């Protein structure tokens, strides 16, 4: 093709292929949901309005467990590719009440939602990361429908050829000694997924550029390893060692945490399908025929959109849709399940730390060391149901690593519940026995703008904990600076 | 074939059938070991001795889990069918203590170990469950090695057509109106196993003719099943209504207790496998039909999984049976632990001399019913041979359900004390409740040996005793 080895533009790749410009298309419908997923984008702690506000397998814990982090304003259920950006510019977790008009994110945030980042990577170098990210918001800075992830994400215009845009994919596989041009087409279909469909941090300045997007993959895809590794690669101490990596302090626990994000690649690598040479590509861009010919296709959604599970047959052909589904189900709703539990584990775990490090009562002598250890197992029990509610597939990726994580999670805030509760001399145990709901109710609706209201506030334990915010007027709505 | 209709001489079998014969004796292999299963009856409990006294990946609070059981006494790795009765009769879970020479146990415990069941139920009808396991042990009764389980119990021998000799098989399949004439040759391929690879009962006398077996499968194959259908089936009360049922009261937290036993069907059935309707001889039994019985991870190679899984390497195969059978058995440990501190939580607050809580008793019965129940869950995935392979997912969510009720017992019991037993409950639990290493019979008659551990010290000394049978001779 003549088209731009740089381009942005979706709409230039629409002439020469008609085909998987329209399949890609497709990627509009945002009206199906399935059983645990779908194209809604409901508040994903919302399991008390009916759609499209909340859905019955909401998490109604979500806010609470991300106090203190803007995943506490908001955090819903995705749409398609075509509308990254559109989605991108209505959450509330990018402040848009601020005078001086910034997001209080970094532009690291518009890394994978735009193959725009080529250019800015070009202009501004190592320094576009740590700018904020409404630095590039205004509609002379991105067109949200043209602009948004497209055919340059994954293809070289040129050729069509597979292609990363990404520099974090790439760092890794620098790092990793492994060699795109070396690379089998088969491991490429599920590499550019991988680009954005993994977990991520942001760099810590005093260990390189602000902000630059790194893959914590170095001590292994799992969450133990992802645990380990965390250990390290946060702020230097008085004397240059980094520390162990925070990405908020709980509001409630005051514990360090760690945010899990969307691991579809980490999860799925070493699942049934992905340890067998699978890649996403064989589930979510199955061949179709369409107008004369066999296509990829381009629409990337939920295989379970499709009552006879085409997607699979070509695998699977002895197999009906609806056994196929069923084998799906069959997993998520246990790990659907054990999951809400697991959560429930989780906030009694802070809420324990949180009694204890306001208790007033004689302590045990090894007051200190207790904490500390309860401290770091809230951390680590809410990094491991994090990486599985984070992931996309509800347990199906990877059955057995879902569940298996999901039960250590528990058992790390189990721990960390028995620990806080030993440092006070089992003075708080008693508070700890009832519904942990009832001690500490779930936070249904929490927004910046209703952050500004003291009162509001006041009608819950845990959002009483947060800072009102500055009376404030609204600046930005979608790419309007107002 | 001329073959008697219930032949239980294997050897008359090695005639006209000398290829499956050959291949059924290759089943007296009883030296490799797997990753985690294998041949070498160790002691399961025993993570502390070489092979093949103990082994790296054994179960350390068995013995702790089944106090005032008989499994507290022994309870093995497996060996191949050959050796069945070889092993019945070498177990100490059977009385061989005893004066009389009783076992203690029902004859029903022969059920799944020989074919010469057809031939004694002929002979005693109902009334053989409950006569005692030992009248049908010396050498004049059964032949150790020729009338183990072999040929008669999975085939018609004139035809060699397939065959259930199992009474409680045959029983839930009147019940669940199934009939074997109008089944597949496939779902045979699995029912032969499901005779014996299954969980069971005894049934109580007041219910039905004494222990005879049950399979408890009315509500569901599940371990949720499971525990539901134990809220019956128990002895009567006084309106005529069966109460929960019970195999044992633990010795420790006198919770009663569900015991269950190596569930393969019932775990594998709707597993990735058996719902795909792949059966037990598939993978058992690869291609002449081979009658080696046991692990086929001892195949390097997996050939019994490449007419299936033909582009894939046995040590692919081998890593991805791994994959869930190590995340299995890491946590079945944990949930093992958890259930002893529930236990010991129970124990703790029954005996419990401050101030209780003013709703102690409720508190105390949802404890007990929680640890009943979790411990049920850990032990339809401990008992079950595959440690989360035929199931990964079922053993796994299990595991995690057990735990969660083991903590609520603990949870229950020490608010019924106001929270007195907190401080006591906090520890490495393997402190406050030692695994129990060895415990035997005989070692229960010597009051010095059971005061050397909390819990043995719990159970009462057994009248000093010679032993009276050893094998099939008396003494
Ligand atoms: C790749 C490494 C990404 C980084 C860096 C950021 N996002 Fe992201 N985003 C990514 C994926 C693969 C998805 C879909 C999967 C999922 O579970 O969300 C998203 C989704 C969003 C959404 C929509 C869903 C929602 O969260 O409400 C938003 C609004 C969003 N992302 C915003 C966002 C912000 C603020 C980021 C910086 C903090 C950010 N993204 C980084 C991939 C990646
Ligand atoms: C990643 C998220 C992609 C997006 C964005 C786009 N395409 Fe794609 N394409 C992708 C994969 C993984 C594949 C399979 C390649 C293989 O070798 O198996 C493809 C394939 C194509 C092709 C080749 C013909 C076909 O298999 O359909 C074409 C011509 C193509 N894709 C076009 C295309 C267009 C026009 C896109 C923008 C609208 C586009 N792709 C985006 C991955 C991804
Ligand atoms: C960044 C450049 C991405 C690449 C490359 C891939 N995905 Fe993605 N995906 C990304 C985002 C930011 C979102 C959320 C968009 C929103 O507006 O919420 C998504 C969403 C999906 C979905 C859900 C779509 C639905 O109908 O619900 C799926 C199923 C999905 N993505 C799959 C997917 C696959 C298979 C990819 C590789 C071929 C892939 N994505 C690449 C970001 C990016
Ligand atoms: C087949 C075995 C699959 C492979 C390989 C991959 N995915 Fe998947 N995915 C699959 C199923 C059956 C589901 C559940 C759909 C449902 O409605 O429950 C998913 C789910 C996802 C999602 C969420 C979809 C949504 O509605 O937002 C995403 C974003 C996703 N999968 C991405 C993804 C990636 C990145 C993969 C490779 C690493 C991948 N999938 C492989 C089936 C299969
Ligand atoms: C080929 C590229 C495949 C596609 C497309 C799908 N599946 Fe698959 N599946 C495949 C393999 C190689 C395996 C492992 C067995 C092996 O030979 O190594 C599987 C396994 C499953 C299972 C069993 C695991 C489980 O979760 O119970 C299920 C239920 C399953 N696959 C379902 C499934 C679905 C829903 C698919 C479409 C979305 C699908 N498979 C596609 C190979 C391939
Ligand atoms: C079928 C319904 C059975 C009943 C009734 C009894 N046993 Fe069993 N036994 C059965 C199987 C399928 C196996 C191998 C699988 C396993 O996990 O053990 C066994 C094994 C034994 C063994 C050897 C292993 C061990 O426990 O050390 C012994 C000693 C044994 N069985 C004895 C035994 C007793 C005492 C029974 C009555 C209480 C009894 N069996 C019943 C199948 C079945
Ligand atoms: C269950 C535990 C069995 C034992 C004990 C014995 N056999 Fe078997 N046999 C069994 C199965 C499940 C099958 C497969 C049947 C099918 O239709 O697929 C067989 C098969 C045979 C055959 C048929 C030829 C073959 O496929 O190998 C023969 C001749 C045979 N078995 C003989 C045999 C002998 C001699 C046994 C005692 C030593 C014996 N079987 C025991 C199940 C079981
Ligand atoms: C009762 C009549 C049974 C029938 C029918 C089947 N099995 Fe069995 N099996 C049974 C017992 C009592 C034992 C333990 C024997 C001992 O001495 O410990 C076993 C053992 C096995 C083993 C383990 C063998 C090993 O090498 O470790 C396996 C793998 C096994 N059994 C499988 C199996 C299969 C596939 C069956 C159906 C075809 C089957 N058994 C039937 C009792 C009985
Ligand atoms: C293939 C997918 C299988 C099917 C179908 C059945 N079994 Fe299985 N079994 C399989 C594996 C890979 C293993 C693990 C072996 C190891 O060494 O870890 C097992 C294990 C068993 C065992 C225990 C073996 C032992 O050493 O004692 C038993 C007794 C067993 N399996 C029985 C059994 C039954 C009754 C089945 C049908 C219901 C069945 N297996 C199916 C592989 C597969
Ligand atoms: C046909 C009769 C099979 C034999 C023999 C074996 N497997 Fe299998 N396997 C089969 C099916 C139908 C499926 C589900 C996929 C589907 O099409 O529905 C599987 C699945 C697996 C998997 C993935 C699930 C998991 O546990 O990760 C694995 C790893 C697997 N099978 C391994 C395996 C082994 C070790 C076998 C020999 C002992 C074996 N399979 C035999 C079909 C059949
Ligand atoms: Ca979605
Ligand atoms: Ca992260
Ligand atoms: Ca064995
Ligand atoms: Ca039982
Ligand atoms: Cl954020
Ligand atoms: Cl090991
Ligand atoms: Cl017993
Ligand atoms: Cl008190
Ligand atoms: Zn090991
Ligand atoms: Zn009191």
């Amino acid at each position: 093709t003549g088209i731009a080895e740089t381009e942005t533009k979706m709409s230039a790749f629409k002439g020469q292929f008609p085909q998987q410009y329209a399949s890609y298309m497709k990627n509009n419908e945002d009206r199906i949901m399935t059983d645990y997923k779908g194209s809604v984008p409901y508040h994903k702690n919302d399991n008390v309005n009916p759609l499209p506000k909340g859905f019955k397998h909401a998490q109604p814990y979500l806010k609470n467990l991300w106090l203190g982090y803007p995943f506490m304003y908001e955090y819903n259920e995705t749409r398609g590719h075509t509308y990254a950006i559109d989605d991108f510019l209505n959450i509330d977790r990018i402040n848009r009440f601020a005078a001086d008009g910034k997001g209080n994110l970094p532009a690291t945030c518009w890394n994978c939602k735009t193959p725009k980042m080529m250019e800015w990577v070009s202009q501004y170098g190592d320094k576009f990361w740590s700018m904020d990210v409404n630095e590039f918001r205004a509609k002379d800075k991105i067109n949200a429908h043209d602009e948004t992830i497209g055919c340059a994400n994954c293809h070289d215009p040129a050729t069509m050829e597979l292609r990363l845009y990404s520099e974090p994919l790439k760092d890794w596989l620098k790092r990793s000694g492994k060699d795109w041009q070396k690379m089998s087409r088969n491991e490429k279909r599920t590499l550019v997924c991988a680009q954005c469909h993994v977990e991520y941090y942001f760099t810590h300045k005093d260990n390189g550029p602000a902000a630059k997007p790194v893959f914590p993959w170095d001590n292994g895809f799992n969450p133990e390893d992802m645990y380990q590794y965390y250990k390290g690669h946060g702020a230097k101490g008085p004397d240059g060692k980094p520390g162990p990596f925070v990405d908020w302090v709980h509001a409630a626990s005051k514990v360090p945490m760690i945010k899990m994000q969307h691991p579809e690649y980490e999860t799925f690598q070493d699942g049934p399908h992905g340890a067998a040479g699978v890649s996403c590509a064989d589930c979510h861009m199955q061949y179709v025929r369409e107008d004369g010919k066999k296509i990829s296709s381009h629409w990337m959604t939920s295989p379970m959109k499709d009552p006879e599970m085409r997607a699979c047959r070509q695998c699977h052909a002895d197999k009906t849709g609806e056994y196929l589904r069923q084998r799906v189900l069959y997993t998520q709703q246990k790990t659907f399940d054990q999951l809400l539990k697991a959560q429930e584990m989780s906030v009694k775990a802070h809420e324990a730390v949180r009694l204890a490090n306001a208790y007033e009562g004689h302590r045990a002598a090894n007051y200190e060391a207790l904490m500390a250890e309860a401290r770091e197992m809230v951390r680590k029990g809410q990094l491991f149901w994090d990486y599985v509610s984070a992931e996309n597939s509800v347990g199906f990726h990877n059955p057995a690593k879902a569940l298996d994580t999901l039960m250590t999670s528990m058992e790390c805030s189990q721990k960390a519940v028995d620990l806080a509760t030993e440092a006070t001399d089992f003075g708080i145990a008693p508070a700890l026995a009832g519904d942990i709901k009832k001690l500490v109710p779930p936070i249904l609706t929490l927004s910046r703008k209703l952050q500004q209201d003291p009162e509001f506030l006041k009608q819950n334990p845990w959002t009483r904990l947060l800072p009102a915010l500055p009376k404030a007027e609204q600046v930005w709505e979608g790419q309007d600076r107002a």
